[PDB]
Parts: structure tokens; sequence; C-alpha cells
């Protein structure tokens, strides 16, 4: 009657069940109460194990792994505030669809609400942000293993997207030699242990039907808006929009190649919006649109119908247009609603976008963050991936650069948090095995500073650009009041990142001009290690350059 | 600007939006805070309005209406315990899939938690039981009508099954002359007001893929179990199982024609269960299986695979078998997995089912509830429908009768409450316009006694049989302790229902023999009115007859 | 190792624990899953057991018992919608403070969300309305009895007011002979089984401190508003306000004797409100004020300070005055803040109130509901109690009658539901053993009609007056729209209650004049039984009479 042994048999059923749904990566933070889960995971040869000491960073690491691999990723944490630190990544996964399976160890019910150490009320603590929530009961042999495996199989099988909170209480003793307690209990599952399928297969698909009046609407004056999607989906959307003869507005997160680049500029020109007013239908594929001018135009346009195609559920139009919400894999939906060659109807916008790109190129020389964003395509690693941070970097790349079609971009643009970008980038890199360029701001790098520990383990060179503009200079772009701006918005920390890099034995460069930045990159791509490149720029130059380019393109 | 007028335009957008998703029936209870909703509904010509003073019965009325019409049915109640009385019907709909749209008037936020009369905390008060929960904000023109209609359209469009809780706060004044306040706000919706589709079309379908190994499994020794489903699905399932040569165990709710009747009896015979041990796959269509012996066999059986096909989501096997949970329209699923003619493999069970039926036929003469259940087909109205109550009646009919294939049966077998059976039957009748036979126990009739008011308005004859065995005699069938049984289980109320019928001006019969029962029926089918037939039987005769028949068939 | 016997030991600990906190009354509805609780209660000699088949009426019966006895009252229900039917009485308990302990049987965790019959998600289903919620775990001897009893003792000891939800899962088998399973487990509590105290005494008192500036505020022009309170508290508040010389506005629920009667009438006079504008402080004792003119004056008045003294927590002023919210026993609070002799400062209001009462007396002769309310003091049983229903009756009694000081008045005026007035009145009666006068409207009587079953067992004569004006004529009182009024507001049911009384074998009178009403009362007070007195009055006479008296008193 060993309680510790049965705890580990119970946990073993949980972990093995996860392996039947494609869970390969598991992220583990240290703890005692989580011993059954952690030991079950450590003995299971199906898993790739990642570890970290910061549970918030651990959640974001799993988020990067799931983001890139598109598979579900498991997380194990002990009870207490460890569980609470998983909330940010769980919320982001709830918005962008990553499947995070959170195995959160818990105290047994008899140690809740009685002043016990490290014991908190854990069931339901993530409210509505998980797609599925499971509060497992106190382990007992009187509950059959087929129930437990069926519960996990239901949770994973019906998971369209988002996280699953599985709260796992365990009573002490937690340690001891394994005996035969729970062995026959496990063996009631028969040769399921030697199988590769779930015990219960419940995998219904959620998908919109094909639109039968599509061959009617494809004949009208349409606009294609491309948001976040996969790289191949970006290429397919570009070819499809070109065949329809519809203008393609491509987000930085779309890998379209942006045939009409610098939309965040030329959408501010009245000639562009006036021409767009002729559109009778807008077909948007993907969501989480980046550029402000694009969100303003989306809010202002009044086509007869507005369609949003995406594999995310729920409403995705923040302007609440009359139209359609269509849940589908974008590539499959494009096969279901194919294009037919038709003459382009736009005449003024292509010239406007060409002139906008020219206006940016004329200002490429100064050694600032706006020029860095504009020139970032010259620095993308061959056969690599781009992880773009939040705040100004993603806005400037979206507004000022033309990224190549099908070159993968990853981001945390659900909630756009600055709290997990380094640990997320580590997961992005570890998932794909590709050389990675990640670009973040100074406050973002400080926020997840300890994630530099994770970046000591990458499988290919990862360049982390930290743009140091001494604060959150997006609040120099926003019309924040000047008298409170410094103390309450920008919050400069007056630091550099050479000692942070030295602390974790990472190569570091602080280039002062373009030649030295190119030298730094040429060095950094030579080894499967993380190199930190700090670009020190004058605080408000990027914001002001963006404003000036906006005005200049508006008078075209 | 007029607050009362704008409140009514806000409500009018809500109700009009509901009409774009098939909402036709609307159930209304009286109140003051619900005035914007109730007046908007009264002015909208798309609705059939039903009224009732008991909100618990009003919810069950909406439940029966939705049950029969297969469309979402709306409910309007004022704030306070009126909302709370909707909980039972909402729970049952959450289990069996009826789409109840609950429009619950509320006090505005400034009158919550301050001692205001009839003001309670309403958002989230139904916990996880609604499929969707919408807590509308305090009405204001600063929120566009397109947002409101889009929120409703998202909720109804993605509603696969179950209830939607829409909390609707309204601030006073509620009354006053209608002026043009909010007219422009409404007109931002354009010609949507003259349209017949939603403002936002968001209607993804949830369905399992085709099982690609079905051509293997169809040739193995299978068993077909038919649970609750529609009448036409019942006929298709019967034909499908017959073609496969698999034994069909048909529930009273399956309308399959029950080709192996009295399963609750012959499943107690060791030769049957021994023959079923040879089954390699069980394919169950529908759920909420009725009989105790059937649930025990399901719990004990160990096929290689156990499948449950149904249009309800989630796990439906209370024994957690290894197998599959397939979400589909059953007719579509049968076409997707067609049968191929193979010879039947069962030898002993058909004979056992015939002999069991004969054993019931031998005891048909006594004027008791077991005989009424066994003989109930002789009282089914032509082109009518059967509504069967809970406790002993559904068990005795399931065990003792063979109901004709395709003859519609309705019930409340999700949670199996005895709290709303009369009002549910009233909704069933009003939705179909068909002559109805409804059968309930005495405690069930007392529980929903005031629903006799609703049964003063039927569009076709409805016979209500109240089996009066003086208490809940299911607790004479279960091995309840003898010393506490009467006071704490049976709870006989020692009443008759003649004065209940007279209070609501309903025809009444208390037949003493079969001939007088026939006479009561013949009188009852002649006009579109409700006739109450009270059948007085000795308390434990039906339970004992069931026990004796179980033993006798077990010794065959 | 008997699961059934241990279920009953676990339950026996729960019920015995409740007896240490003053739980004497227990209300039990029938079921199978509730067997451990029901048998534990049936075997425990500390309890008085009440039974009922309608769980909503069972909740209101417990509500009335707790209302009168000021003890916590326990309720046992089976799993499923039975649990949901307790919601209205629980909400009312959350508003007015009755201590209801809801013991709700549940299926064990392995039968949740898997299609099992009568199994729903019960933990948290009452949202925020219980003061304390306990989700008991699956019973096991690995959890010590001292944990179980300590958790119950914590919930009951810290219960200031309101309901407690104790969810109690039990796995089958539920029946079987008691053996020694769980005996030593129970015996770990030692001689606590022979004790009269809780295992854990945790009973912190919640109370506001003495107001140090009260001797300052006693000398200002104050008004005393008396809301709902106990009978003794009403008498003390009357003497206190008289000693201060402050006008006492006394609610129908205050039992103050209403020295300025017909406040709902004379508060409509400009001289009264103009005089009251001189008030620099208002001290309200109790809450849930009844009358519309009183609520309007509270909303409009702007004293320097507004105090509400009550033993209920939270804000109790729906008008949000600047001031104090003082939590205390009213009698204790009067002793901490005693009155000093001061000269009344009001001159116009006493005369106005005498004139209003005279104006009502001038209209006492017609045989209508307004006149019944005005004259109701002539029918109060000696040493008895009054239970006043909702809608017009409580408003007409409040506006037109002067009830004697200290004569007990009971009501359901938290949420003011019409859904449990009969069963509540039965509990009010059984708790005190006093002769009871209960007055309700026709829709109220229909709503809780089956509670007439409960009224077959009263310990003293109870007169139930049903005022039948054929609908909810309070909506003839409010300015509802004329063409929708009857169908969507009044909803007349066109019934009488002679057959309802006859069905439950209750004496019935339908008096046609004051003499026959007198005779009916004399007949009713002779035996400890319920007599139903139906007063048929013309639909709008009571409402209209009130409006006329309001206009006339407003113009004095
Ligand atoms: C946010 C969160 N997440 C995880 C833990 C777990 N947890 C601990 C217990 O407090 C508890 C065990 C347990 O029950 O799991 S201690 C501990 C290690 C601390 O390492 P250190 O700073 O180098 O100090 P040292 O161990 O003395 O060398 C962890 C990692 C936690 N407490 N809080
Ligand atoms: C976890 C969390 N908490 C706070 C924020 C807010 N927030 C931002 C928007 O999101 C701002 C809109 C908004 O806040 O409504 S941006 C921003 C500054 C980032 O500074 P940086 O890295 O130095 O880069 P820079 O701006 O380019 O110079 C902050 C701090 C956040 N995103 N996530
Ligand atoms: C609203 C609610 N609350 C309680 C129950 C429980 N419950 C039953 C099971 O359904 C459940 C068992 C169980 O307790 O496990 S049956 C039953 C008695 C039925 O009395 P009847 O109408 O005269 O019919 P008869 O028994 O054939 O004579 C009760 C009272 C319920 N179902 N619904
Ligand atoms: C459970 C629930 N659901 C609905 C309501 C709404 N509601 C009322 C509240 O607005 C008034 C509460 C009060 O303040 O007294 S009053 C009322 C009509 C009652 O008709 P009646 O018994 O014939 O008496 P009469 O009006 O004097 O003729 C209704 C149907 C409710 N209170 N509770
Ligand atoms: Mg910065
Ligand atoms: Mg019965
Ligand atoms: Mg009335």
């Amino acid at each position: 009657m060993s309680v510790s042994a049965f705890n580990r048999r119970w946990a073993a059923v949980i972990l093995e069940a996860l392996t039947r749904h494609g869970v390969r990566h598991i992220c583990i933070a240290p703890g005692s109460r989580s011993t059954p889960l952690t030991l079950a995971a450590a003995e299971n040869s199906a898993f790739i194990h990642h570890t970290h000491f910061d549970e918030r960073g651990l959640g974001h690491l799993a988020l990067g792994l799931a983001k890139v691999s598109k598979q579900p990723v498991a997380v194990i944490v002990t009870s207490g505030t460890a569980v609470a630190n998983l909330y940010p990544a769980l919320i982001e996964a709830g918005l962008t669809g990553e499947k995070l399976i959170l195995l959160t160890a818990d105290r047994p019910p008899e140690l809740i609400d009685c002043g016990a150490n490290q014991a908190i009320r854990q069931p339901g603590m993530f409210a509505s942000h998980p797609t599925h929530s499971i509060s497992l009961p106190r382990p007992t042999q009187d509950i059959p293993a087929r129930w437990l495996v069926s519960t996990i199989d239901h949770a994973l099988g019906t998971l369209h997207a988002g996280g699953v909170h599985i709260n796992c209480p365990f009573a002490e003793p937690l340690y001891g030699e394994m005996d035969d307690t729970g062995l026959s209990w496990q063996q009631r599952l028969g040769d399921w242990w030697q199988d590769d399928k779930p015990w219960l297969r419940e995998a219904p698909r959620l998908e919109s039907e094909k639109q039968r009046d599509w061959f009617f609407w494809r004949q009208k004056r349409g606009v294609v808006v491309a948001g976040r999607m996969s790289a191949e989906e970006g290429k397919k959307v570009a070819l499809w929009a070109q065949t329809l003869g519809w203008p393609l507005i491509g987000d930085v997160l779309s890998q379209t190649g942006q045939p009409l680049p610098c939309a965040d500029l030329w959408l501010g020109n009245a000639k562009a919006t006036s021409e767009l007013q002729q559109a009778q239908i807008v077909v948007q594929l993907g969501s989480s649109l980046t550029g402000k001018r694009l969100l303003q135009w989306q809010a202002s346009c009044e086509p007869e119908e507005y369609w949003i195609v995406d594999d995310i559920e729920g409403r995705l139009d923040p302007a609440h247009h009359r139209g359609r919400r269509l849940i589908a894999n974008i590539a499959d939906w494009l096969e279901l609603h194919p294009a037919e060659k038709r003459q382009p109807w736009c005449v003024e916008i292509p010239r406007l976008a060409e002139q906008a790109m020219q206006a940016v190129i004329a200002r490429r020389d100064a050694f600032g963050e706006a020029q860095l964003a504009h020139r970032i395509c010259d620095y993308l690693p061959e056969q690599g991936q781009l992880f773009v941070g939040n705040s100004l970097v993603v806005a400037l790349i979206d507004a000022l650069s033309q990224l190549p079609a099908g070159y993968p971009v990853y981001s945390n643009r659900g909630a756009s948090g600055i709290d997990g970008l380094l640990s997320t980038a580590a997961g992005v890199q570890r998932a794909s095995g590709k050389p990675t360029l990640a670009i973040v701001g100074d406050l973002s790098a400080l926020y997840d500073l300890n994630a530099l520990a994770l970046l000591r383990q990458v499988s290919a060179p990862l360049v982390l650009i930290v743009v140091n503009n001494n604060g959150g200079q997006i609040f120099s772009l926003l019309p924040t009041p000047q008298s409170e701006r410094e103390r309450f918005y920008l919050m400069p920390q007056n630091v550099h990142f050479e000692h942070a890099a030295a602390m974790f034995e990472l190569k570091y460069h602080r280039p002062q001009n373009w030649q030295e930045l190119e030298t730094a990159f040429a060095d950094a791509w030579r080894t499967p290690t993380t190199t930190v490149i700090e670009m020190v720029v004058n605080d408000t130059d990027g914001a002001q350059t963006l404003q000036q380019l906006l005005a200049q393109v508006s008078h075209l």
C-alpha cells in the first residue's frame, strides 16, 4: 500500500496518455510536489525534456515550442505561485491557438485552506483562459485507470487550439522505492500500454462550410488583407490575390512578400483610401493585424461584405463588419475558393506603394532603429526564421520593410506582451532547429532577462538584437503628455547588456555603424550559439522618423 | 434623449437578431424590468408568444418546444429569482442539446449589491451549464449596434447545442412615450433590417471524420445499441443493424421498433450475456440509455472497441471503454459508414427476446402500471407522439413494451428530473401541433401541478395519464431500507387529481378497468383539449411485477 | 471494506457536526444518491425532519423555518436538477441572512461529464450566492475524520448570514447492511461524539465600533427610518425615536407601531418632504424598505449624513448617500448609541399623517383588497404572526394599515419573489408553533400551489388569504402599455382555489362580504389546520384605490 508508488503510477498514465496525442516536448520546472509528474516524464522515452527555473519563462518556452512545431507541448510545475507564473503564456496561447498542456501539481484536498505551506486554491485559477480545465481528484485505486486516460483523451482529442489546465493533486509521501502498488490497476488498460493510439479517440473537426456564392463574389472589386499565417500560406495567398487582380495588403506577420509594401504609410494617403472605397468585398486571411493605418482603414471601410478566414475561433473583426467569420485552414480554404484570372482594378495604389518604399529608401543611411527595421531583410539568416518583438520593432518592420515571401516570421501578437519574448524565442529556435534572428526592445529584454540562461542552449546560431533606445519609446510615438512621459511612460532604465551577456557566457557586440553591424552578424552566424547584438540609438529617432515618413507619404 | 425608448431599441436589435437564427417560439414571464425585451418581442411578427407565471415551468415549456421544433427557443424573464427558476431546464438542455436562449432582464450595475429590491448578481449565476454566456453591458449609444448584433450572431452561430445565457441590464425609466432616441443608432445597420440572414455569419460545423477502417469492422461480430435519437434515425438504424446481421438493443427512446424487445429482462439471462461476450465491436448510436440491465451489460462488456455515435459532444460512455466517440448526425454517419449484407451471428438472443416478450404477455390482464406500460402501444394516437415521464414509467415501458419504429418519443432523460414533465409535454404538443399521449407518476404530477394551466391550451388532443401508486415507488424497486422507506423515500402524499383537473377545467376520468380506460381515450381524442386520466394502482405491484419478470426471464 | 457503510459513516460525521452549531430542523426531499445523508439524518435524534417532493418548496420551507427560528436549517437533496431547484431560496437567504445548509448529494467524480444519468456539474453551480461553498472530495478513509469535521466547523462557525453549499459526492453501492467499516476512522474523534461543542470553534464576530460623535449627531434634526427587523427591535426603535423627538417612518416590516402611519401616502405631500429637507441626518435601522414613496424620498433626500444600521453586511442604500454603513444587532446598537430627551422638531408631518389615516378610514367600507389591507389588524390572531406576500398586498398593507408594535411580521423581501410564499409560510408556522395569518396574491398562490401539501401539517391554525384579482395587478399599478398589458403583464389565469383546497382537504371559504369573512376567520381559528380564504375582488380596484388615496393625501 505505498502511496508514493501509486502516485507515480497515476502520473505515469497521465504522461503516457499525452504521448498518444503528439506531445513530444515537455518543459519542467523544479519542485517537490510535482515529483510524480516529473519522474513519470523523466522515465518516458517519448519526450524531449526542457528545464528552466522561471516558470513564467518556462510557459513562454513551451509557447515557442508549440508555436513553431504546431504540436501540443506539455508543462510540469509544482504547486503554488509556480502555477500562477504560467498565466501569461496560457493567455497568449488562448489568443493565438498554441496547445499548452499544463500539468500543475497540487496539494491534496486535505491541505487546502488550512495554512499549509505552499498550498493554494488551484482549480479554476486560470478562469476562462484555458480551452479545457481538468481538476483531477485525489489519486485512488478506486477510480479506474480507464477513467483517467479517458479524461485526458477527451481533453486532448477535442482541443481545437489553446491551453489545457490539468490540476494534479498528490498526497505525501512522495518519495520511496517503487513497489507493485497500482501495477494491476495500470494493467487493466491491457495492451494499450504497447499501442500508439488514444484509449478514447474523440477528434471532431471544427470547420466552416465552403461558401457557394464565392464564384459570384470573386467577380467583384475586392481587397485581400493578409494577417498572421504560416509561411507557405503566405506564398499561396500572394499568388491567389495576384490571380484575382485584387490589391494585397500584407502584414509583417504574413509571409506574402508584400507586393504593395509600406502600407502603413500609403494607407495614410487620401488617394489610396479613396481608391479602396470602391471595394465591394474585403477578404482577410489571418488576423492580429499589426499596422495602425491598416486598423484605421479596416475600421473605416464599408464593403458589402467583410470575410475573415482563419483557423482561430471567435470574432476577429474589431470593427464588427457585416460579413462572414470562416474557420478553416487557410491553404485548404484557398483550394476550396480558388482564384480565376481577372484584370486588376487598382491603378493608383501600386504607384503610391512604390513611391512610399522609395521615400523610406531615401532615408536608409542613418544608424537608427527605423533604418534597422527597413534594412532587416538584408540580415535574415539563410534558411532561418525571424522572431519579432513587440512595441516599436514590429511596427517599424511592418511600416518600413518588405520581407520576402515564405520567409518564416514568429511573434507574440495575441496579447502583445513584452513579458516573455526571450524565452519564447528560445522555444521558437529549439523547435525548428533553424538559425534565428530575434529583435526586441530594451525594456522587453530586461523583462525576460533571466531567459538568457535558456539561450545558452540553442541548436543553431541565434542572434538577439536588443535595440536600446533607453525606455519604451512607443510612448514617444503615442501622444502621451510630455510632463509625465519620462517618469510614467518611457521609464528609462539606463543600462547596457554587455554584463548580462558576459554573465551567461554569450558573445556580445555593440556595433556603432553599419560596417560593424555586418561584421558582428558575419561572426555570429558561425557557431550554434546565441550572440547578443546591442544597437544603441538616440531615444526618439525611430518614432520621429516614422512620423515624418507618414506625413511625407500622406502628401503624395 | 429618452432612456426608455433607447432601452427598447437595444432590446429590439437583440430580438430581431435572434430571428435570423431560426428563433420562432418565445416564452415570456411577467415582470417590469423585462419590459424592453417583452415589448420588443410583442411587436416582432416573427415570434409565437407563449406565457406562463411559473418561470421553472416556463423554462421546461421552452425545453419541450425546442425539443420538438429542433430550433433555438427564446425565453424572457424579469430580474431576481425568476432567473434562478430557469436553472433546471437550462441544465437539462445542457445535457440533451436543446437550444434555449435565456434573455434575463437585470438591474443596471449601479443597483447591484446595494440593497435594491429584486436586484441580485446575475452574470455567471448559471456557472458552466450554458454553452455560451453573454453579460451585456449597460445600454449606451456609445456602443455601436453592429457590436451588439455581432455578439448575438457569434453566440447563436457557433451554438452546436445547449443553452445561451444572455444577461440584459436595463436602467429606468422603463416606460414612457417612444421617441426617436436610438433611431439613427439602429439605422447604422442599413438594410440588415430588411434582410433574412445574420449580420455576421459565423457557423463552423463540428463533426468527426470518416472512420477509414470501417470496412474492416463492419465484417466483425458487432452489437448495435440504439439510445435516444430521432424517429427517422431510429428507422435508419434499424435497417442498418439488420443489414449488418448484428443484434440491435433498442432503447424506448430509439424508435427503432425494438426488434429484440424486453432487453431489460433477457439481458439478465446468462445465455444472452455469454453470447454477447463474443462481440468484437459495439457501435452505439444515441445515448442516455434507459434500462438498468442494459447499463450493467455495457459496464461489464469488454469488446475490442466501443463506439458511440451521436450529435452531442463529450464523453457519453459511463464505463469509459477503450474505443471511439464520434460526433455526427446519425443519418449522415450511417450514410458515411454503410452496412453490407452479412448473415446474423446471434443464435440464442432472438429466441430469448421472444420468450421474454411471451413472459410479459402472460401477465397482461391485471389492471396495473406494469400492464399499462406493456400495453401502451394500444393507446398511442395515430400520427401522434408519446411523451414519457421519469421514474418507473420509462423503465416499465422500456422493459415491457415494444414501441413501433419511427413513432416519436420525447422525454427528459438528461438529468431525469421529475420537476418539469407536464410543462415540457405542453411545449412538445404546442410545437408539433400533434395529438399527444403523456405519461407521468403521481409525485411528478404534483411537482409540476400548476403546469395544468398551460395544458388548458393545446392545439390537438393531449391525454395525460397520471399513474398514482401513492409515492415514488421506484424506491420500492431499489433496495432501500424498510424502516425509513415510507417517510424518507416513498413520501406518499395521499391525494387524487380530480380536483386538480376541475380547477383548470379539464376533463377527468378515473378508470377501474380496461374497458373504462378505452372509453376515456375514445372521449379524449375527440377534441383539441387536455384530458387527465388518473390510474390508481396498488403501490408496489408494478415494481414487484418487474422483479418477478426479471427473475423468470433470468431462468429461461 | 464496504463502500456503502463508509458512505454512511462519512455522512454521519457531517450531520453530527451540524448539530453542534444549532441545526435542529432538517428538510429532506426524496432520492437514491442522497441515501447516506438521509439515513444519517434519520438515525440522528437531534433533528426534526420535514419532507417534501418539490425541492424549490423544500428550500423555501427551510427558509421560513430559519427565518423564524434564527437557527441554521439544513436541507438534503439528491443529485441533479433537484440541486438546482434550491437556487431561489438560497438567493433570498443571501439577501436577508437566513442560514441554510444545503447538503446536495453528488455522483462521484468518475461519473461526471460522461453521459451518466442524473449526473451534472454541481461544485460552484450556485456561483457567488452562497456565503461559503464546500466541494467535499470523494469519500475515503485516507482523509481523516478531523479534516471533514474541521471543514464543516469552519464553514458554520464563520457564517455571519446566508447559505452554505456542501456538495457531497458518493459512489455506489449506496445500500447494504452496516458493518464495522469506518468505525475506527470515526473513533479517531474520541469523545467528541459525546460532546456538545464543535471540533473546531472558530466564531469571530463581525461588528462596527461605537460612533464617537453620536452625542454630536443626537442634537441635530434627524429622521428615523425603520425597515425590516425583529419584533422586539421594532418596539425599542419606536421608543428611541420618540425619546429623540425625531419623526419615525415605520415600514410594514418594522413592527414599530408606525406612529406616523400611511407614510406611503403623506410622503407624497410637498409640505412633508419640504419639512423633511430640514433633516441634517437620517438614521435608518433595518433595510429592504417597502414603499415607493419612501424609496423616492430616500433617493431624493440630501442629509449631511445617512446611516444604515443592520446586522446584514454590505451596502444597503440604493441611493448611495454620503454617510455610514453600521453592522450591528439593532438592539445592541441602540444601547451603544442611546437617545436623549429632545423636543420633536416636526410640526406638519404628524397632522398630515393623521389626515392620511382618516382619508383611508373614509374608504374602509367597500369589500376590496385595499380595504382588506387597511383593516388587516382586525384579523391578526392573538399571540400569532403575520406572513405577508409580495406584489400588491405588502404595498397596500404598508401604505394603508397601521400594524401593532411588536406584532411579528415575516416576508420574503430580499429578492421579493412570488415563487415560494406558501412553502415559506408553512416553515414560518412550524418554526414558532404560532397561529399564522398569511396573505398572498392569486399568481403567487398558483406559483407555489403544490405547497398546499405542506400546509396539511401545521401545529397551530393557519389562515391563508388568497386575494384573487385575476392576474398580477401590480402591473395595473405601474404605467405598462395598454394593448400589451393583459397578455404580457397581467396574465390572468381565470381560476378559483376551491378545488385546490379540496384536493389537499383544506377548509375553504369564499366570503362575499365582511360578515362572511369574519365568520370564516372564527371557523378557522378553532383547529390547528390550514383554512384557505379566497377573496375575489375586481381586477384594478385595489391599485386604483391606492392611486386615488395617494392623489388626495398629496393635495392636503
Ligand atoms: C515560484 C516557485 N516555483 C517553484 C518553487 C519550488 N521550490 C522550493 C520550495 O519552496 C518548495 C519545494 C516544492 O514543494 O516544490 S525551493 C526551490 C529551489 C530554490 O533554489 P535556491 O534559490 O537556489 O535556494 P536553495 O534551494 O536553498 O539552494 C524551488 C524551485 C517555489 N518555492 N516557488
Ligand atoms: C507585459 C506587458 N506590460 C506592459 C505592456 C505595455 N507596453 C507596450 C505596448 O503594449 C503599449 C500599449 C498599451 O500598453 O496599452 S509597449 C511597451 C514598452 C516596451 O519598451 P521596449 O521594449 O523598450 O520597446 P520600445 O517601445 O520600442 O522602445 C510597454 C511596457 C506590454 N506590452 N506588455
Ligand atoms: C427533480 C427531481 N428530484 C428528485 C429526483 C429523484 N427521484 C427519482 C429518480 O429520477 C432519481 C433517483 C435517485 O434519487 O437517485 S424518482 C423519484 C420518485 C418519482 O415519483 P413518481 O413521479 O410518483 O414516479 P414513481 O417513482 O414511478 O412512483 C424521485 C424523487 C428526480 N428524478 N428529480
Ligand atoms: C419568481 C418571480 N417571478 C416574477 C416576479 C415579478 N412579479 C412581481 C414583482 O415585480 C413584484 C414583487 C414585489 O415587490 O412584491 S409581481 C408579480 C405578479 C404577482 O401577481 P399576484 O400574486 O396576483 O399579486 P398582485 O400583483 O397583487 O395581483 C410578478 C409576476 C417575481 N416577483 N418573482
Ligand atoms: Mg526601448
Ligand atoms: Mg408514484
Ligand atoms: Mg393577483
